[PDB]
């Protein structure tokens, strides 16, 4: 089942060589590659490089999924008021797309992640549903 811990597991399974390849490659932005910044920070975390990872995640403190990854995976304590956890479905969907492109996981796991994303945004009638449906159809 597509998830945050299953994503880190694939980064473990990729190997130290493929990790450093993804480290050096994801540091530079690419057009039409959402979740590149978040995947970069997770690469540094599976490579034991906590100090660089925390600097990367601080530059992303506006994204709630980037805040949750900084606290529960990079050990950064919250300075703000205690907030309820965020929906990770859409970020996990983008993270799974890049992992499938890099041939680290099957394309079908990106399809399950994009389907579950559509399901979660539908259960609360999100105004960004059509946006995600366009992305799901384009990536999958």
């Amino acid at each position: 089942g597509p998830s945050l811990p299953s994503a880190f597991d694939i980064l473990g399974a990729a190997g130290q060589d493929k990790l450093l390849y993804l480290k050096h490659k994801l540091k530079t932005p690419r057009p039409g590659c959402q979740g590149q910044d978040l995947l970069h920070a997770m690469v540094l975390l599976k490579l034991g490089q906590e100090t660089e990872a925390r600097i990367s995640l601080e530059a992303l403190k506006a994204d709630a999924v980037a805040r949750l990854v900084a606290r529960q995976w990079a050990g950064v304590d919250s300075t703000e008021d205690p907030e309820e956890p965020p929906d990770v479905s859409w970020a996990v969907a983008r993270l799974y797309h890049l992992l499938a492109e890099e041939k680290l996981c099957p394309a079908s796991l990106r399809d399950v992640a994009y389907q579950e994303a559509v399901r979660t945004l539908s259960s609360r009638d999100d105004h960004r549903l059509g946006e995600l449906q366009d992305e799901a159809r384009n990536r999958c």
